């Protein structure tokens, strides 16, 4: 006794994010609160503030808009003369405020043309050992897929560079494992912004920017940030303490205990080595502590099926087994975590 | 006070169904039926049964398996090997059973490469008039393209193919309607297999397949079933009953309008012009019966913006404006209906 009828319906989950994207491009959300709060507003009402000349923009907008009404996105009300869409705590989170970034090019980056294609690969990561989906898709490492198409390129550093400061943002209220630093070294530190953005919160730190040079080149003087060129798999700069924010899961078990063992010997005693990451709940559940964890892990799967998300017995593991001694966990909020690794 | 971290779960919406997509192009689905019902199996279990010499293909088998099973498409218990997955509600028509096929053809259309990238580019419809965005994509029109690369086209017609015998199914079982007729005309019946399945269940029926002659050539000989080749535009062969399954959402108000006159000029009197389609219900809701509208809305929406759902009301009005008396409605499952035309 199966209702197939129903099962017609699972078409929905590929067309959802479709039409979350083309709300997000079409600025949909940032309209809807540009009208103020608990502010339902008609597709009429929207598509007046959309740069079109369609007759029937309005009409068409709803096809959309209808969809993410139906599965939570938007809140609906339904007037006589149609239907009237608002934000929720949902779709909140898709329009900035000040300098408060949204998720939006994080969004716009995991649904992208290049990385949904490769995802039609992900199950060869099953059936072929090493495989890596996102090069059989497009013959070619990502990041060299990045240097010869820039859209693809721009929205990746757009992306991430978002990601960390939504991260920070909570990390700086809830952590307090920086307060009594003087000196940290970023390793995987970019040109340093988000280093000096630390620097800034915490003066007193002197900071380090360990990168390839091939990156450290181009960077700017930062006030309170030093770069130093070199390679985390020759070894690390001596620092008080270390800073990984986001490079343990881009690696598999083996390159995290060579990175790992590399830190402890920069370390003096009693340093720590910070680690910033999601954490994959022991337990999932349909959650955003949860779905934090295994979106990051299913895009890796299409990029770079080494990388992967970890729990904290898993993170400990590579932490006693690089030589650490002891291991603090502070979560922050929605399965983001700082850890430390203490060598004592 | 908004919550950006949560933000970042929405990339849960693109991962999803390509996750689902594996899963089902390695039969995870079947594996864990053909092991009894009320069976949740391990990821070592089902890679047993997946032809794959990979080592780590249980491991990376989880990381696809845990997403669905945490967005409640599995059922999950935890033993303390693991976790362990079963088929639910919403998964089990994802399984055959004899002659019932799955929905797994549709599922498999609705989210192929040529249509998902179409699906970048709907809210062109909004921006640009009349713009079709399966044909900016791809340059060229959609039937074009299944010509021209043939797994397009095979997935298609499995998938129309498939959609079209589990409608019928239920409608046999709840519709009445056939059970005292002589003749029915299909409209656009193809090479006719759809109608001589309902010649076959309702033998009384002498039934005739009218359809373009490009394609009733290749027509094979149904018993109980006439081709005759014609225009629907340019007229409709004379009989007693007309149906018209899916035909009326691919096209506009006018066309339709024009269609369903043309009908009501070969019924004779006390005819009906039966009519197959799902129904976008009055209010909207997170429910079966909702999506079974809104997901083909979008799918045109990419790939015939001209043609649309629509709701018992709007039906009625083209019944009316074409010059029909009557109209009843009998609701099958699921916003499935079958709907009279009546010309008295």
């Amino acid at each position: 006794g199966v209702n197939y009828l129903s099962g017609l319906g699972l078409s929905r989950l590929i067309c959802l994010p479709m039409a979350l994207r083309a709300a997000i491009e079409l600025n949909v959300f940032e309209i809807i609160s540009q009208a103020g709060p608990d502010a339902q507003l008609s597709p009429s009402d929207i598509v007046a503030k959309i740069p079109t000349k369609n007759p029937s923009a309005a009409i068409s907008l709803d096809r959309i808009l209808r969809m993410l009404g139906a599965s939570s996105i938007l809140s609906v009300s339904t007037t006589k003369s149609g239907r009237v869409y608002g934000l929720n705590e949902e779709s909140r989170c898709l329009v900035a405020s000040e300098d408060k970034v949204s998720v939006v090019p994080m969004l716009l980056f995991t649904s992208d043309k290049a990385v949904v294609e490769s995802f039609y690969n992900i199950k060869d990561v099953v059936l072929e050992e090493g495989v890596i989906p996102f090069d059989r898709t497009h013959g070619m490492d990502f990041f060299q897929y990045a240097g010869k198409e820039q859209r693809v390129n721009k929205s990746f550093n757009q992306a991430m560079g978002a990601g960390s400061t939504i991260a920070f943002d909570e990390v700086f209220e809830v952590y307090k494992g920086f307060d009594n630093l003087k000196e940290l070294v970023d390793v995987g530190g970019g040109i340093g912004t988000s280093l000096s953005n630390i620097v800034a919160k915490y003066p007193h730190i002197r900071g380090i920017n360990f990168e390839l040079p091939h990156v450290i080149g181009d960077a700017p003087d930062y006030p309170g940030v030093e770069h130093v060129p070199g390679d985390m798999f020759e070894g690390v700069p001596n620092a008080q303490n270390i800073l990984l924010k986001w490079v343990l899961h881009d690696w598999d078990d083996d390159r995290s205990i060579k990175i790992l063992k590399n830190c402890w010997k920069a370390l003096p005693e009693n340093g720590t080595v910070i680690v910033i990451e999601f954490v994959l709940p022991q337990v999932l559940g349909n959650n955003a502590e949860s779905f934090n964890a295994l979106t990051p892990d299913l895009l890796m799967m299409a990029l770079n099926p080494g990388g992967k998300e970890r729990t904290t017995i898993e993170f400990d593991g590579l932490a006693k087994a690089a030589g650490f001694a002891e291991t603090k966990f502070f979560p922050i909020s929605q399965g983001l975590h700082v850890m430390e690794f203490h060598k004592i």
